């Protein structure tokens, strides 16, 4: 149990970049929680897109043919960051398009659509109260609740067999999370990840090492995509 003296590295890294640092992962095939600062307040950015799409393929399960369900656009809904929201404008898009516009690309677009088919921001809050996350409100949530929630609906039994593995396939295909918990692994481990442009920043993962068992981790920071990166490596190595 490393637990105890990984308090002091951590302390060094949020010393060096002024703010504070919540760290939290476990253990699938043990159950070691290296924690730090895992049950704090701390905003959510652009993280909670990786939640609105698994609230979306809740919504699929009793309500067939929702995914394939496509979407006209104005501009009442345009904001910046639309790199494949206006990029497909007038020929529409799916709402299992619009899912993975906004997971794997942040699309603050898409993520504005998604919420309204879902009853606004609380039909966000209600998903995830749905599942057990209680830290969830209006957007903070704690490191901790992060990674239990996380754990539920890409690993554990919350989402089903289809929208489960769908969700985690949305995960691993994300692309501006390379510089964070991405880079702080073996290449050769597979890894899905969301992550939170705000300065403060943050960024959840699951990470599959090869043939182990995966592991759940979040790092959120506000004051620094490297010093995630290297909060990373101390919580991964962090598990004795």
């Amino acid at each position: 149990a490393l637990t105890n003296l990984v308090a002091e590295p951590f302390a060094k890294l949020e010393q060096d970049f002024g703010g504070s640092i919540g760290v939290y992962a476990m253990d699938t095939g043990s159950g070691a929680t290296v924690s730090y600062r895992a049950e704090e307040r701390f905003p959510l950015c652009s993280s909670f897109k990786g939640f609105l799409a698994a609230a979306v393929l809740a919504r699929s399960q009793q309500q067939a043919g929702l995914l394939d369900t496509p979407i006209r656009y104005g501009k009442n809904a345009l904001v910046p960051w639309s790199p494949i929201s206006e990029k497909y404008l007038t020929t529409g898009m799916t709402v299992a398009e619009l899912s993975a516009a906004a997971v794997q690309y942040s699309d603050n677009a898409a993520a504005n659509l998604l919420l309204k088919e879902l009853g606004g921001p609380a039909g966000l809050t209600a998903f995830m109260r749905s599942i057990g996350d209680t830290t969830f409100r209006l957007y903070t949530s704690s490191p901790r609740a992060v990674t239990e929630s996380l754990q539920k609906l890409t690993l554990g039994s919350a989402l089903a067999a289809p929208q489960r593995q769908q969700f985690v396939d949305w995960l691993k295909g994300n692309t501006t999370g390379n510089h964070r918990i991405r880079a702080a692994v073996p290449a050769d481990w597979a890894v899905g990840d969301k992550t939170g442009t705000c300065g403060t920043a943050n960024d959840y993962a699951v990470v599959w090492p090869t043939g182990r068992a995966p592991i759940v981790l979040a790092v959120y920071t506000r004051a620094s995509e490297a010093v995630i990166a290297a909060a990373a490596r101390l919580a991964l190595e962090g598990l004795g």
